[PDB]
């Protein structure tokens, strides 16, 4: 089972029984892919302390194009491959991803999207994250997880990724819908982009703003299809037409993609470079801010 539409979301209950069943192994690998702004939370430490039994830590910082000047850029296929392989994940395993965000889901979508872009379809996100796992009393541990290495092969699926040149052309073709998942304020230019030197805020021209946190519920669970569908709609985003999601560094843009997929559209592509690279590569005329004119 890989699918026309594979199980994008698994539940806590689901994960718990699998663990109990002794399901975690070569066919099922769990991953913590938590990441937080420097000086706030310590993901890896947090992970070492308590993690779903048998879970591994997935390091965003390690898994990327270390050689690019931009933030968290996709690694190469070989890179990706060796990485996931060492975590004991083969082309045959079903990958479950989670993060510790208080919102319930921040970085997990990113990892989900990363597997897919590299050619794996059997990957899913724990709905309501570690937040929920804990809140429900599921089993936690600090024991070390040491998976046996597996061989994984990956293949880039160019259609789920967009580059600079491609978003630029889109400026003229207008063929795909550009949706921005950043906080309204950063989108509008009213608030500044954090963790950058000289980086101005604002958005690519003709982009639409869809704040990630709007797809989650107070309890930190994904909204329901009916809910998601009405959202894209109220926003004048047509699931029927082509769509490109962007953000700051192509992280929460993945929340646009997962929401579309549970809505039946699995082909939302992600602008990995995002605003960070855009701001440093494009002509200023291509963007706008509710400030610096």
């Amino acid at each position: 089972v890989h699918q026309v539409l594979y199980r994008a979301l698994v539940s806590t209950k689901w994960l718990a029984e699998s663990v109990r069943a002794g399901k975690v192994g070569p066919g099922l690998r769990v991953l913590d892919a938590s990441w937080y702004s420097p000086g706030t939370r310590e993901a890896r430490k947090e992970y070492l302390e308590r993690h779903v039994p048998g879970a591994s830590f997935f390091d965003i910082e390690e898994c990327r194009d270390k050689a690019s000047p931009y933030e968290v850029m996709l690694p190469s296929e070989a890179g990706f491959a060796d990485y996931v392989g060492s975590l004991g994940i083969s082309n045959d395993t079903h990958v479950v991803v989670y993060d510790g965000d208080d919102l319930g889901s921040f970085y997990a979508p990113r990892v989900w999207w990363m597997f897919r872009v590299f050619g794996h379809r059997t990957v899913s996100v724990l709905n309501g994250g570690f937040r929920n796992w804990l809140k429900e009393g599921h089993p936690v541990t600090s024991e070390p997880s040491r998976p046996e290495p597996a061989i994984f092969k990956a293949t880039l699926n160019r259609s789920l990724l967009k580059t600079y040149e491609q978003v630029l052309e889109n400026l003229e073709s207008k063929r795909f819908q550009l949706v921005d998942s950043r906080a309204q304020g950063r989108y509008l230019g009213t608030q500044p982009e954090p963790d950058a030197v000289g980086l101005d805020s604002g958005h690519i021209r003709g982009s639409v703003n869809m704040p990630f946190m709007n797809f989650l519920t107070e309890d930190g669970f994904e909204k329901s299809p009916e809910e998601l569908r009405a959202m894209f709609e109220a926003k004048k985003v047509d699931l029927t037409k082509p769509l490109i999601a962007t953000c700051r560094k192509g992280v929460t843009a993945c929340h646009i993609a997962l929401a579309a997929y549970l809505c039946g559209k699995p082909d939302v592509a992600i602008y990995d470079g995002s605003w960070f690279e855009w701001f440093h590569r494009a002509p200023p005329e291509t963007w706008v801010s509710q400030g610096k004119g």
